[PDB]
DNA sequence: AAACTATGCATGCTCTACTGCTTCTGATCTAGTCGACT
């Protein structure tokens, strides 16, 4: 007896770990809205690898996911509160 | 002394093979578009 269930594996270094976790934990709509807000309001580009500033060509790496929200001037939300 | 035949040379045509140069074809590869997923 056995059943087929899909599984997805993704790898990322420790430096890019918080960004990957944020991008792969939140909902699709939440990620879209966060990326749109980052691009429009603050002018920064957010993706699964890191946060980039077109003006200054320097990455905004961080050691935790809380810092990612803190940089964007946004109140932190737990994963359970990111549903859409 | 005369006729036949052995021996050789010069040349054109043809099969057969071999070496080298050039060109064509089969095989090994990056850009554009659509689509899948997350």
């Amino acid at each position: 007896s056995w059943k087929a269930v899909r599984v997805d594996l993704v790898v990322a270094p420790v430096s890019q770990f918080p960004f990957a976790l944020l991008g792969w934990t939140g909902s699709k709509l939440f990620q879209r809205e966060l990326r749109r807000f980052s691009r429009k309001e603050k002018g920064l580009w957010l993706n699964s690898h890191g946060l980039f500033d077109p003006e200054q060509k320097t990455f905004f790496q961080a050691a935790s996911e809380e810092d990612i929200f803190r940089h964007l001037g946004l109140e932190y939300l737990p994963p359970e509160q990111r549903n859409a």
